[PDB]
């Protein structure tokens, strides 16, 4: 249907830039918005300033959003709940936390997005992966495509996808999370596993892009690495389980080409520095999500048996000082191949 | 086979910035390499200043690199067989000057490796297509992917891809075409027309880029062009008979990708001043790739019944004086839609 729906509450729980963004999309599609941020002092200051001074600097808050540290408050009459607590938390949230909060999701039937990008260290699971050990998946929808925050915050065109297993519940999210000026615009898809791998990979891809610039390398030189980069992503989505169409579409190609052009992304800079030599030691000064990413990326490819060329070079390049120069070379130690494409038409 | 080719001689038909370019990487791999300029007296001058100082300022063509005006001259001898004459001049140039070239290709049963990109006005046919019409078609090869002149001219790493029908002739292209310090790297496919397609449309692409940027809008919205972009490339080459396995590669969203984030590039400038408003008219002072390009791949879409959206609204706003703005809002009319991708994996 191409008709919008407009509620009366919604909660974020995750006070970054990317929620605090969404908060704001939420802000002009529902009545009222409470985001979830569990410092105290911190959700009056927010309140006092109407604005987020603490992830997302410059941007004036939709009146109607209130941060609120207590969970409580946070979800009662929500009728849309979005995760966006970083992937290390968000387990812990759910067991310290989420009790009365899930019941409340179950017995009301509430949508829940999940936001949050990464792999679990301990279990190699994804965001919505982990958040489906607590809530039953036929509530649970996943948010990705290329979304600078900011961008997305301020109101400037942006597409982005909503997976969901039943594509009925992806058209009902996009059409709760599309506003009314066209300026978020959510396509459905079922592949809640492509987006979720491409949000995790793409951000140990985009440390290699840093790696690329900082190596001398230029703009042919990125091009070829985000196409190299998806044929990665979508080979671990395969051995997931996913059905593939979220790769090479907004979730996929889109968000990756995007986060790799972002020169001034922490993953770039990170990247960049290890290019020009600096040892990682030397760097880390506020971590960079494909830094912790680049890990378990490895251990899972690995449990799996899938090769995935350019995220392991990345993480050697990360974890076991080897030299970018050694790395390149290495990686080109293959020979001449076959672009390893299938056709699309027979 | 992932062992290299050297020769003694190769010939480039087209003096710009691309096959210029491509000369250097073809000096490094061959004794010899002739480059086909019309104009003599210019042939004279660039040799002497040993640098093409008409398309290509500011690089120092290799020694053995050899501008000529005189196509017996250039072809004789060579081993390979370059063209990046513009499209507009193919048909004629073979007409009027082919003659003991086509012969000597054809005896000597000489690789040509086709580098022209576009569709012809008269015919609707893309330049291998064309130059099909005087070759045997197992002679020719097509090349495409990200690749920016200067990088590729000064050796900044560069893949591309090479398409033949046989894999065996692009894989034996691949050998000859690739360097040893594997700054230029080739990868091997069938699909020529995916290649062609690719090539002729992300020019018209390139413009609504710089539509976006001068709307206002950001990489948010870029992303989101490049990856809805894709489908209409990849439409385009179903309809045409080409198998596709170009359209998710470096021929299709590597040099997609590429060439529309070339903010400095003249279809981006013509699409932003078109999206600050200024008249089309008042714009021209060089024409763009995408501004020719978008008439003819607009009736040759609308001969086989293919919907390009994005395409379209280019071309009006190109051809017909309509409203960036406008046309951004009639693209959105649509309503909200799946995001339409097939599952990779069943
Ligand atoms: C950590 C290594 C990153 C180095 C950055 C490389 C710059 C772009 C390289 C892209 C070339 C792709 C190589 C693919 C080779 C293969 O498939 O085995
Ligand atoms: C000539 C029009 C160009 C306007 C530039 C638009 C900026 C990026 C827009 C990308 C959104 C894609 C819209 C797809 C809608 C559809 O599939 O019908
Ligand atoms: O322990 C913690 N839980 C959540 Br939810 N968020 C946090 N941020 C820092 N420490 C945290
Ligand atoms: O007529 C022409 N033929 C070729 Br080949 N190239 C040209 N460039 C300008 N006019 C031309």
């Amino acid at each position: 249907k191409d008709e919008l729906l407009y509620l009366n509450k919604a909660v974020v729980f995750g006070s970054g830039a990317f929620g605090t963004a969404l908060a704001m999309v939420l802000s002009k599609k529902c009545r009222e918005v409470c985001v979830w941020h569990m410092n105290e002092e911190e959700v009056r200051l927010v309140n006092e300033k109407r604005e987020n001074v603490l992830f997302l600097k410059g941007v004036q808050l939709a009146s109607n959003i209130t941060f609120t540290s207590d969970v409580e408050k946070a979800y009662n009459g929500a009728e849309i709940i979005l995760f966006v607590i970083p992937t290390q938390f968000l387990r812990g949230f759910f067991e310290k936390s989420g009790g009365n909060l899930i019941a409340y999701a179950k017995e009301k039937q509430v949508p829940v997005l999940v936001c949050t990008k990464g792999i679990e260290r301990s279990t190699l699971k994804f965001p919505a992966e982990i958040i489906g050990e607590f809530l039953p998946s036929p509530l649970l929808s996943v948010l990705a495509g290329p979304s600078f925050a900011i961008e997305v915050a301020t109101g400037v065109f942006t597409c982005v996808s909503i997976a969901s297993a039943d594509i009925n519940v992806a058209r009902r999210l996009q059409r709760i999370m599309s506003t009314g000026d066209r300026s978020f615009v959510c396509w459905a898809t079922t592949d809640t596993v492509g987006c979720e791998v491409a949000s995790a990979v793409k951000n140990v891809l985009a440390i290699g892009s840093g790696v690329a610039n900082g190596l001398g390398m230029g703009l042919n030189a990125r091009a070829a690495l985000i196409m190299r980069g998806l044929l990665e992503i979508r080979d671990l989505t395969a051995a997931l389980g996913g059905d593939g169409s979220a790769v090479f579409g907004l979730a996929g190609l889109g968000d990756l080409q995007l986060t790799c052009s972002s020169e001034l992304s922490r993953n770039f800079t990170v990247g960049k520095k290890l290019g020009k030599g600096l040892p990682i030691e030397e760097i880390q000064r506020a971590v960079a999500e494909g830094v912790a990413t680049a890990d378990p990326l490895m251990r899972l490819a690995k449990q799996l048996k899938v090769k995935m060329p350019l995220c392991h070079q990345i993480y050697e390049i990360v974890y076991k000082k080897k030299n970018p120069r050694d790395a390149l070379a290495d990686l080109l130690s293959c020979g001449l191949q076959d672009e390893g494409l299938p056709p699309l038409f027979k």
